[PDB]
């Protein structure tokens, strides 16, 4: 539907605008509540310390060529954040499938490969893993990770310039994920963040280039641009302090006068997904809840509003939390937990340098009445100063030389609170089994919380990303394009055609994480033994065909060419035709 | 609780100098989480969760089908986050509570080709909802060790007016009419000053919705009782009923 | 309480250290040239004889480490997470007289007993509720979907109405006593291998169904379709004869 | 009974450590400058012997 701004107090436009601004105002309360805490997290990451009084002079000494102390903070706490993130990367990101699946009934077993090939291509060509890296990191730094996905259809125009001709490139189509800032997303206050799905509305901020908006105007997904294009103005309110230069804000030195035309810049916008009853909202006739995606430009205009056609009811958004309480809480990140103990870690060191600063110097005590003076002030291999030994040496002792023992115990206590390398005895000898022999790899052990935390991440959000990814890639792709990308892996039609209700129900397939890895090498070996003994006792060879088994095993092992090595070598469009009915 | 010297320490920290802040040893806090990690590794870290065996052998053939059904249902029902919230509660409060129910998810959607509306079958399967420890109502007479032998079990919950009224057409709700206007209720036992931020929301903020309706939630209580219909008056029988 | 003793002990230590440990001097300023003492340079000669003295400071609470160790050991005694009263001895576990994962990551840590207790009290109840609900409320029209092809025949899926209530021919098991079907597949495989010889054994049983059942049990779940016939889908509902 | 001996001893030990162990000083305040003793800094010179 289309809504057109006109001045009327009563317009679908004015009423929808007022209601959506009321929703956004309610949502911003939760973000405003949590601002400061999150901000502090940043300061610790950067280990920013307020300079001391003694510090300025010291900096000056250096300029003049002299050496002195500068205040620092112990990075011991900073070490666990990054080591824990390195551990997380290995579990999920740096492995081959990255996203991998399994089927229960086995109807799915057939479709399993094609679907993994599609996911592999899509994740590899969508530049998803940089977004992923941030997601894991953000969650760890602050305590909440946010990631959202959307469908991308990239088409652009180009000139060959032979006789001044313009060509259209199809471009890339596939799911793309955009990482969300931790101060722009708007949750629903009433529901705890964890059960975000249940709530009425999820919002986030974004800015749209006027060039992109004009390009999308012809696409039919935008309207009221003819009047909204004149804004080219907005304001940003919540900014963190240490990380960016104030120059990050260019004082809105944005927009660059186009020759022979306007200027090109950006307009602030807010996305909101809502569940609604069209009648009440006035959009349509029906008495049942539905989900629609309105888009609000700044606080005055609406540019796009359309229904939702994807089958899954869930919002296309994914949240991770570090804490495991699971009820309403304020999530706590590792840095905030270790901050007090890090304070003790920093002090002590500091006190120790400062007392060593003030006390430790070689000096003498003596009465200058008797010594010759000129001579004491000289360095040579041997001199005889005159008169008896009146000079004395200063006895100086450092009381705080014992601080090492305190440093060790406080570091051990920080290990106790955070758990990165806490000692649990190393008797974790058995890998165990998941009972199928084809479902285990890289066992390790609990590693205390490190593994357990992982499990938490997997169930809470990674699965969601996948369920969303699999349902979207199984729904929106068309067979005319499904024959592409997934080539030569469609041995039969049953591996592609999916019933419209089947994908909604999620019946014959399910995604699995790398926490329980799937090792198809031993599966290939077991299949190979099965075929080897099926060769004998020709009743077994009468019940099954062998060539298809061999081809399936070869493809599963990763060869992916055997099908191409047959005498016949059928492929290409033959495959689209191959769909029977 | 902060010490008297802690105020001066925090003030000097605002000035930037270094001093002490009072803490507490997390040694006790360590065993809780390590024990929960062990619990997860034993129970919830393996995919099967539930395994099945038979004695007759008639159920031996049913074994594979039944385990496949349980595996699909537990994997698609998002049960394991509820399990994590469960074991932890037991180890935190000493009592863990978890309840299950049957879910039939159906929803409406618009294709918007010629303004058509389609109905999606959705997902059907068991789902478990975790219960907070100050909201569930047991039966005083019977100990929690054999709670199942008790008489009644209760717990609190809130229902969205959008959900309720929708379910009104489902036939499982009535008297929705007089009930709907109330959108205001109280919370008797909020927890520690520490976790929740005072009130995350000051009052039960419902959003004004134009054209003469209101969206929000209404407090509700669920109760399971065993009763004699002839005594209670609902019906004709002498034997107890659930 | 044991955690609290820890907090006092540590705290007293830091607090006493804060108050006293500092490098300071004692001396009579009548004789020393003041300007000189303040300055810091590699070599200085303050003037006159050594009147200055160093403060002797000793920390009495430097011995608190021994007390901290014993109180942590006592907390291990009370909670039992890594208590060594359990001691060291070889696992040697043959809990079940058959192929049921004998041996453990840990034979008993006294953590295990607790687990086992959680299993018996709540996890078996949850499994029973899940199995009875999923065996009752599902309809055959939908039971044919979800698990497909593992339903070899109607003997596998239909269940008498009273049979599910009585819980006769099936029972759930926990992962405390895991079930390892890999060795079961191997033992079945040996059984079939020797059944091949002595053709009376092959006269008493059929071999193809045994091979299919072993392959499905091993987790392949695709042999039903590898076969030449490849029957599936609706055929399965039809494959009923009430 | 043996548990009773196990409990005592510990208790006696904390209680005597409660009463005795604190860092304190002995001195005559007639000669010291007073204001100075009551301060913490990297280096100070209190006056007198």
């Amino acid at each position: 539907m289309e809504i057109l701004y006109t001045g009327a107090s009563e317009s679908l436009h004015s009423t929808i605008l007022k209601a959506l601004l009321e929703r956004i105002d309610l949502g911003d309360t939760f973000i405003s509540d949590n601002y400061t805490r999150w901000q502090a997290t940043e300061r610790y990451y950067m280990m920013y310390k307020i300079p001391n009084k003694k510090d300025k002079a010291a900096i000056e000494k250096w300029n003049k060529g002299d050496t002195d102390f500068k205040s620092l903070v112990m990075p011991y706490s900073y070490a666990q954040l990054m080591t824990a993130h390195a551990y997380m990367v290995n579990v999920f990101l740096n492995r081959d499938p990255i996203f991998q699946t399994d089927s229960l009934n086995g109807d799915g077993t057939e479709r399993e490969l094609a679907l993994e090939s599609m996911l592999q291509y899509q994740v590899k060509a969508g530049e998803m893993e940089p977004s992923l890296l941030v997601w894991f990191m953000d969650a760890l730094r602050y305590g909440v990770g946010v990631l959202g996905d959307y469908w991308e259809e990239h088409v652009f125009h180009q000139t060959v310039f032979e006789v001044k001709k313009t060509r259209v490139v199809k471009g890339y189509e596939g799911c793309k994920t955009f990482n969300v800032m931790v101060y722009d997303f708007i949750p629903d206050p009433r529901v705890a963040l964890c059960k975000y799905q249940e709530g009425e509305f999820f919002g986030r901020r974004l800015d749209l280039n006027v060039l992109d908006l004009k390009k999308g105007a012809k696409f039919g997904k935008y309207f009221n641009v003819e009047h909204a294009e004149a804004l080219v103005a907005a304001s940003k309110e919540e900014m963190y302090r240490r990380d960016p230069s104030i120059g990050q804000q260019r004082s809105l030195k944005d927009s660059t006068m186009t020759p022979k035309g306007k200027q090109v810049g950006d307009i602030s916008c807010v996305e909101i997904f809502v569940r609604l009853v069209p009648k009440d909202w006035g959009l349509g006739d029906s008495e049942f809840p539905e989900m629609w995606v309105f888009t609000v430009a700044d606080k005055k205009y609406i540019v796009a509003a359309e229904p939702v056609n994807t089958l899954d009811d869930k919002f296309p958004f994914h949240i991770l939390e570090c804490e495991i309480d699971g009820y309403m809480n304020k999530s706590r990140g590792l840095l905030e937990i270790s901050a007090p103990m890090n304070d003790i870690l920093t002090w002590l060191f500091d006190s120790h340098m400062y007392n060593k600063r003030q006390i430790m110097n070689n000096q003498f005590i003596g009465d200058p009445s008797a010594l010759v003076v000129k001579d004491v002030e000289s360095k040579e291999p041997g001199k005889f100063i005159r008169l008896r030994p009146i000079i004395s040496q200063l006895p100086v002792t450092d009381v705080t030389a014992q601080n090492i023992q305190d440093v060790q115990v406080v570091e051990r206590n920080m290990q106790r609170i955070v758990g990165v390398n806490d000692d649990v005895a190393g008797q974790s000898s058995p890998s165990s089994r998941r009972s199928a022999t084809e479902f285990r790899g890289t066992t390790s052990f609990a590693s205390s919380r490190l593994a357990n935390l992982a499990y938490f991440f997997s169930v809470t959000g990674f699965r969601s990303l996948a369920k969303s990814l699999i349902v979207k890639t199984q729904q929106l792709y068309t067979v005319e394009m499904k024959v592409k990308v997934a080539g030569d892996n469609i041995k039969g039609a049953q591996s592609i055609i999916v019933k419209p209700e089947d994908i909604s129900g999620q019946f014959d397939i399910m995604p699995v994480d790398g926490t329980l890895p799937v090792d198809r090498m031993a599966q290939a070996q077991f299949w190979m033994q099965i075929m080897s003994m099926v060769a004998g006792n020709p009743v077994l060879g009468a019940e099954y065909r062998l060539g298809d088994i061999f081809s399936y095993t070869a493809r599963l092992a990763g060869l992916k060419g055997i099908d191409k090595m047959k005498i016949r070598i059928l492929d290409d469009d033959q495959i689209l035709a191959l769909i029977l009915a």
